[PDB]
């Protein structure tokens, strides 16, 4: 019979191994953090992406740090728990306004910390004892709650949290794993509720986030990036197959940083390792979207993939309309667009295939001016019953626009 | 130490399996099929429960289209993976007005098909890749998106779409299924989300699908059948075993369709053996729903369940007429007043037994009229301390509406 399987370990998004005497802490759009140690001293080097918010600097680690992040106003630090020290979490709040330039964390005996991250004036952290605590960036402390089983890794964006963690166990090489999405906003909120995280086959979760516009996504070993549909229900898609952008088993991608749109998927080709080594320090990559569509070698099954992608690429950012925060307008014209562009194509080609079902399954998405458009379409080629049926269901979708 | 049980396999409703050379593929509520396979060749057979849908078919290839569905619109067909191809997906839309009566489709690389599905104009495959791929029967490709393990099996009706898949494994006999749900709306919702499916302690899932009115439904090998109750905050409620009914003359009770107006579940009866072979043509059984409430016999307890079993199908009523579908008034309208006769005589029922308690707490459950004409019964009886405090909840209850 089947066999159960040990349990794969947590990380930090960014954070390579400690093995290693020198090595990058943290990842992140607004800045990197880098780290040695060997058998006389230990230091830590931190740099920004830009130097306005604050110079690139040295600093000593006193704490014996592990695990980081970084945003724009402020960089956590913090560690595992130890016998003879305590766990404990450093935030340095760079840009403060006052004399709340850092402040100290210091945990219960035996707790830990496993994962961090930040957001818009807060941060928080979470143990191995299942469990995550809240604090805001001046230093004041926020809510604790308790998680559904051993917590993985965990990241943030905005005032939204993402949480991974194990739900159970894995047999025959597979490895069994759990979601959370938390909100922090007005009224707070938990739009999922432990589901259980789409993963690949005997594959481990790699590296989880969110995209520059503040949806979550997240890559496994076997490449598949993942990203939140939350027009699907609030259901996982994939957006890219990065093995197949390797050049074999001896590369592997390690996640710098997302844009959902405009599109850069910024990662480091790391060769005959899982992480990228420290010196001489790769230069990142950006690659593109690729969805696991059928028939892809077709021009057809390629604008339906760019369909499928461009509809995507504006519900995020309605969904930032609705929550509050910022965006810039043209991403959302140039997603709006190209889909009705890319489905008036798929809807011409249907056209000429003379696929009425197809033709009309197409337009029940469209706007109605582009359904007039195909019904001119239809009625070139003298296509009577295809222009009479478009002009139904115009007549049917007017009678409750 | 505990053994863990191997992972079902997966499994397509109202199919034989290949034990038999030309078994069962389909049986639907309105057509059947049926997979011919032998040392040297291969075919498929399509019947309709009446031709004016369409009439008898044969087909063959190459290939063993191994998994089919059929529905009022088209038949769906797909076929597994070899040495030399991946696997095919096939539609029959023979229902059409035009000669757009078939299309054909290959999936990437390595890919397998374990189960497929059929639903209002659209049509649906699990996948080896852990991924649902979902389209039109038209053939437009909807929405590609990610699982957390294999599928074992698949179903679907109007929009809503039922998928399952094993979120763990049991232990000594068991296993540990899970099911998610879906219903693809202009605004489609999730109404599942991998939750972890109720089974009989040492038992497998024998067959999936829907009731005729569109309420999800299946039935475990050990004969129990249940269904989900939407009203009830999406709870499975059982509603009938199938294996004592006739006195167990059968081995088992293959079900081919479910209604509730007459109230009818639909099988095959089945003797040594849990399918039924495909020759000489079987007649249909039809049976009616036992709900497992307690204390069942002696009429008293009956009129129990037979007051629940109308709401436990009649939830669906509801949502059916406010999202705006078609629903069956006439079902309606005879269900609201049955509830309210059956409590009348329930209350009679208690009144004679003098258990006045329960006269006021069914009282509690009637509607308004049916209170006031709880206070005629009370006084026709000349239970004058019961029509009291009737009569004060029936003040109550129109000081609530």
């Amino acid at each position: 019979g089947p066999m159960p399987t040990p349990r794969q370990k947590p990380f930090q998004s960014g954070s390579t191994p400690l093995h290693l005497t020198h090595r990058f802490m943290v990842w992140n759009s607004i800045g990197i953090i880098r780290c040695y140690n060997d058998e006389q001293d230990n230091a830590i080097d931190v740099e920004f992406h830009d130097t306005s918010i604050h110079h690139a600097t040295h600093l000593s680690n006193t704490l014996n740090y592990t695990i980081a992040d970084l945003s724009h106003e402020a960089i956590l630090l913090a560690c595992e728990s130890t016998d003879e020290l305590a766990s404990k979490l450093h935030c340095l709040h760079f840009s403060s306004w006052d004399s709340s330039k850092e402040w100290i964390i210091d945990l219960p005996q035996n707790e830990d910390i496993e994962a961090i991250c930040l957001g818009q004036g807060w941060a928080a952290a979470a143990t191995s004892a299942l469990l995550l605590r809240l604090f805001t960036i001046g230093g004041v402390q926020k809510e604790v709650f308790s998680l559904a089983g051993p917590v993985v890794s965990m990241a943030g964006h905005g005032e939204q949290l993402f949480i991974v963690y194990h739900r159970g166990t894995g047999f025959d090489g597979d490895q069994c794993l759990g979601v959370q999405l938390l909100e922090l906003g007005k009224k707070k909120k938990q739009i999922l509720h432990g589901d259980p995280l789409p993963l690949t086959r005997k594959s481990y979760l790699a590296w989880i986030g969110f995209s520059a516009e503040g949806t979550p996504c997240y890559v496994d070993s076997e490449g598949i990036v993942r990203m939140l549909n939350r027009g699907l229900g609030n259901t996982w898609t994939p957006i890219c197959n990065t093995r197949e952008h390797c050049k074999g088993k001896s590369d592997h991608y390690w996640v710098v940083g997302i844009h959902e749109n405009p599109q850069q998927l910024r990662c480091i080709p790391c060769k005959g390792s899982r992480f990228p080594p420290t010196l001489p320090r790769p230069a990142v990559a950006i690659l593109s979207f690729k969805l696991p569509y059928c028939q892809i070698a077709t021009e057809k099954g390629q604008m339906e993939e760019q369909f499928w992608r461009s509809v995507i690429f504006h519900n995020h950012l309605d969904y930032l309309a609705k929550n509050g925060y910022e965006y810039e307008e043209s991403t959302k014209n140039q997603a709006t667009k190209e889909q009705q562009e890319l489905l008036m194509k798929m809807l011409a080609l249907s056209c000429k295939l003379e696929r009425e079902f197809r033709c009309v399954e197409l337009a029940d998405l469209m706007t109605q001016n582009a359904v007039n458009l195909a019904i001119k379409y239809a009625s070139r080629s003298r296509k009577l019953i295809l222009a009479q049926k478009l002009s139904e269901l115009a007549v049917e979708k007017a009678a409750e626009l």
